[PDB]
C-alpha cells in the first residue's frame, strides 16, 4: 500500500513510495518544501539548488529534520524515518555518506559546498530521528587493520600549514554540528574559564576568546 509521491526540481525528480497511511503528511511537507526549494535554472548551477536527485532528497531530509524536534515529538518522525530509509536504500547502498559525496563530486556535476551540505543534512537527520551511529562500521581500512593487513599511525599538524584555520573550524562546526558541537562548546567554556582564572591572560586576549 503506497502512493507514489514526487519531489521535483526542473528536469530532475525522485519519487518516494510513502505508505498510504501517511501520504497526506508526506504531501503536506512536500508542498512546503516546494515552497522552500528555489526555482530552477539551466543546469541548476546556482546557490541553494540541487544538481542531482540525491542532493534534492537530502535537502528534503534536512527540511523535515528541521521541523522534527528531538525528544517528545509525533509530528514528522515517521515521514523522516521513511525518507531516511528510502535515501539509504536508493543512494548510499551499504556505504557511507562520504562515499556518496565523493561519487557525486567525481562522476557528476556537484560543487564541494553542495556535497558538504548533503553530508550535513544526512547526519543531522540521522541524529534527529534517534538513529545514532552506534553500529560499528564495515570500513575496509579498519577491517584490514583487524585482520592484520594494515598498520595505522596517526599524525597531527601544527602551525604554518594554512592562513585561515578558523575557516576549517567553521566547516567543522557547520557540517558536523551534531557530532562536535558539544566538544566545541566544552572547549569554549574551558578556554573562557582558563582566561578568567589566569592572572593577566585578558591582556593577551585583547578582543576576547
Amino acid at each position: 500500500s503506497t502512493r507514489p509521491l514526487t519531489l521535483s526540481h526542473g528536469s530532475l525528480e525522485h519519487v518516494l513510495l510513502v505508505p498510504t497511511a501517511s501520504f497526506f503528511i508526506a504531501s503536506q511537507l512536500q508542498e512546503q518544501f516546494n515552497k522552500i526549494l528555489p526555482e530552477p535554472t539551466e543546469g541548476f548551477a546556482a546557490d541553494d539548488e540541487p544538481t542531482t536527485p540525491a542532493e534534492l532528497v537530502g535537502k528534503f531530509l534536512g527540511y523535515v529534520s528541521s521541523l522534527v524536534e528531538p525528544s517528545k515529538v509525533g509530528q514528522f518522525d515517521q515521514v523522516l524515518n521513511l525518507c531516511l530509509t528510502e535515501f539509504e536504500n536508493c543512494y548510499l547502498e551499504g556505504n557511507d555518506i562520504h562515499a556518496l559525496a565523493a561519487k557525486l563530486l567525481q562522476e557528476n556535476d556537484t560543487t564541494l559546498v553542495k556535497t558538504k551540505e548533503l553530508i550535513k543534512n544526512y547526519i543531522t537527520a540521522r541524529i534527529m530521528a534517534k538513529r545514532p551511529f552506534d553500529k560499528k562500521s564495515n570500513s575496509a581500512l579498519f577491517r584490514a587493520v583487524g585482520e592484520g593487513n594494515a598498520q595505522l599511525v596517526a599524525i597531527f599538524g601544527g602551525q604554518g600549514n594554512t592562513d585561515d584555520y578558523f575557516e576549517e573550524l567553521r566547516d567543522l562546526y557547520q557540517t558536523y554540528h551534531v557530532l562536535v558541537g558539544d566538544l566545541i562548546k566544552f572547549s569554549a567554556e574551558t578556554l573562557s574559564e582558563l582566561i578568567r582564572t589566569t592572572l593577566d591572560a585578558e591582556k593577551v586576549f585583547t578582543q576576547g576568546l
